[PDB]
């Protein structure tokens, strides 16, 4: 069921917002590991004193990685004569949250008709206010509630390139790289107590239940009205021989935050190899393959979906798929993005649920708990 | 002249350190931009809690690069119990270190024959201690006393693989990258007052002077016996029409640091080939070439040293030329590493003083600042 229960009116996933000590080295570290280009910068270059931001796209796909310069270059200006391009930008939260946290998300941007509305809308049914609505050259507005841990949903509305104050970046700085990444398909949250975190989220945003799951962990996602939108979240589940992996990512990331980010490729043949040809040359690593006990149980499962051969190409590139009642599911997951054991990337491309594709067609992979441990038995026999 | 005065035993530079917000993925961008290969690492996975630290390599060029993981997976530690591979490591320190100065170099580590000797004669002769000598496994020696702003120097002594607690890293993780570059030639520092900062580093080292210079800045060059560690420092001269290109970093880096690291390169023709093609795909920028009158000038200045063709090539990858009376020097200049316009890198190879290549032979590219001069003029014409 889909009770469409959205208090305001949301789009799609907009961008995300990395916070970084070095913004640079993150965002051409990214470019290159995950085939994204350099699309805008707002920097010292372009006169933000206060900290240096840059977008990556590849597709509809955003990446923002911002840093903040020495406090000093911006210690004679307040708010109203600020040149940050991001209001809600603070030094001292900034350094704050990669302190506590490490390299990781901030925000989870999503585009809506009116900003303002949203986040008048969300603080009015329970959000905490991060950053209150603020209007750029006219043209765009920003706000920004809490979501979970130092996380915030920020809103983002267009009059109507990415925000007033950023410029396009030199295009000779400008490689066309594209392994095939769309779009944002779920951004995924680790919290202490599932319970509280999604009576909170869907309390101010009127997202409806999508999914959910009951190893190591419990699990539900919110969704919007047209299910573009998901937002899955995870609590630790105790007691359990082996340690949950979901309290491993709490304690190395300081609490609550975003697990993992993923990837829609419209090629996910293409990307994998794209991705795997440059994980020892400064790219992201994948997580260890499953057994080939694992690809011959894929022919019984989805034999019908996927021929050998694509089969065959998912075994040599270490994919996962999962199948429920309406779609299929191709899937895999890269190692964390950085030094602590909390971030990753998933990529993922679905079959299926043809109208355009409905969104979540498939589901997020949780029959692959399952036969990965019976492939694991299997295989060592 | 060479008094040869050096207080105790210096071999060779040794490593680089880099204090971080996320040493993976520095460390990542740096292999890919620079040709250097992952050879050790320290870190969650060789039992270290407290730092996580990589280490690259290309030819005896050594590169570290370390960051600091939540002090609560270390909070029951002491020094006497730590499970850190760097015994002068701090989390604090390195956290001020980095929202200081942003991402750049903490140590400039030289090899000497006896690190506990090596730190005590220092100190005994002037040298603010940092941290002092500790024996690691029985086997390695390290020491650290301040060198200017927030940059040691560090003294490492082997019995006698990098320091122990590090491992080698593994073979598919080791990429074999290699852009030709070999070893550290010299690595300069700018201070606010060139007297104070020379006088307390020859002091502690009996480093002698190699060379000088007196635009925006004065400079003067401290070496090692056989004058294989250089350490060039500038301050910046106020007064000039075009403000000083020092007291920009000064601003930019809250005072004192490192400002260049020049990396010889077997084949500069090769290294910066490899380096051009990586600029816009993760690697390094390059600063501006110079004009075309700048290269027609080099046949008159050094066209008994490199063929036409050689400098055809020189033009086609920015390379730039100087010439002493005993060497020739071909170097070129990065953009800044990082998001500050602060450290970067410089890319040398020597032609002369063969007897082995002695040390700094040809110069530091002093003569550039005049024939760049009059290039800009000439072009513009
Ligand atoms: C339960 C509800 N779920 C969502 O809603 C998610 O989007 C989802 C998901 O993507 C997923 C699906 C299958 C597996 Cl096997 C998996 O673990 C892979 C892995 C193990 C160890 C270290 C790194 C990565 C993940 Cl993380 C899942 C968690
Ligand atoms: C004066 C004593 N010196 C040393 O001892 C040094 O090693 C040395 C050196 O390497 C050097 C040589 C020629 C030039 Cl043109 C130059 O500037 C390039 C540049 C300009 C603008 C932004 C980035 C880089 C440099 Cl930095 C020099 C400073
Ligand atoms: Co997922
Ligand atoms: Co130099």
């Amino acid at each position: 069921k889909n009770p469409k229960s959205d208090k305001f009116k949301v789009k799609r996933f907009h961008h995300i917002e990395f916070w970084c000590g070095d913004a640079t080295n993150v965002a051409r570290r990214f470019s290159w590991g995950l085939g994204m280009r350099f699309s805008a910068k707002s920097d010292l270059s372009t006169g933000n004193m206060v900290h240096a931001s840059y977008l990556l796209t590849s597709g509809d796909l955003r990446f923002l990685f911002t840093a903040p310069y020495s406090p000093s270059l911006s210690a004679g200006e307040i708010k109203p004569t600020t040149t940050a391009s991001i209001p809600s930008f603070d030094h001292g939260s900034c350094r704050s949250f990669f302190s506590s946290h490490g390299l990781g998300v901030r925000a989870v941007a999503i585009e809506v008709e009116d900003a303002e509305s949203a986040f008048s809308i969300s603080v009015a049914n329970g959000a905490i206010p991060s950053s209150p609505p603020i209007v750029l050259n006219e043209a765009v507005t920003i706000a920004e509630v809490k979501l979970y841990g130092d996380v915030v949903l920020r809103y983002v509305s267009y009059k109507a390139e990415f925000l007033p104050g950023f410029e396009r970046v030199e295009d000779a700085s400008s490689f066309p790289l594209d392994y095939g990444i769309r779009r944002l398909d779920h951004a995924v949250g680790n919290v202490p107590e599932l319970g509280p975190a999604l009576t909170y989220v869907a309390g101010f945003t009127g997202f409806h239940q999508f999914a959910e799951f009951t190893s190591g962990l419990n699990s539900a996602v919110l969704a919007s009205n047209d299910e573009m939108v998901l937002l899955p979240i995870n609590e630790p589940v105790h007691g359990t021989k082996r340690k949950s992996q979901i309290q491993t990512y709490l304690e190395h990331n300081e609490g609550a935050g975003l697990q993992h980010l993923a990837l829609m490729s419209e090629d996910i043949f293409r990307t994998l190899r794209e991705m795997r040809k440059r994980s020892s040359i400064g790219g992201f690593d994948f997580m260890p393959s499953p057994p080939p006990t694992y690809y011959q149980n894929l022919k019984k499962r989805v034999g019908d979906v996927l021929s050998d051969d694509q089969i065959k190409e998912c075994e040599e590139l270490g994919i996962l798929v999962d199948r429920d009642d309406q779609g299929t599911l191709l899937q895999i997951f890269t190692k964390p993005l950085g030094d602590r054991p909390t971030i990753f990337i998933e990529i993922i491309q679905r079959v299926g649920c043809m109208m355009y594709q409905s969104g979540g067609c498939g589901g997020f992979g949780k029959g692959n708990f399952s036969e990965l441990f019976k492939s694991i038995e299997e295989y060592e026999k």
